[PDB]
């Protein structure tokens, strides 16, 4: 339960770090 | 403790999701 | 180990909030 959650956490984290990026592409363009 | 946990990090899976479905839209939209 | 994972998920939450706004940003121009 414990490990699946931390699993859980670094995968929101790198989707959220690719969704800033793909984010700041498109603000130029 | 833990079940607050637990829907914190369901609720962001959600929002994430959410985002990039906006982010999809405004690119090929 | 659990008030780390808590820190994260707050620092995650912070951050998906800011790439909201910033879709939004981009929805209006
Ligand atoms: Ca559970
Ligand atoms: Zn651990
Ligand atoms: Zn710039
Ligand atoms: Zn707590
Ligand atoms: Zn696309
Ligand atoms: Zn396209």
């Amino acid at each position: 339960e414990w490990e699946a959650l931390e699993k859980k956490c670094a995968a929101l984290e790198s989707k959220l770090q690719a969704l800033e990026k793909k984010l700041e592409a498109l603000e130029h363009g």
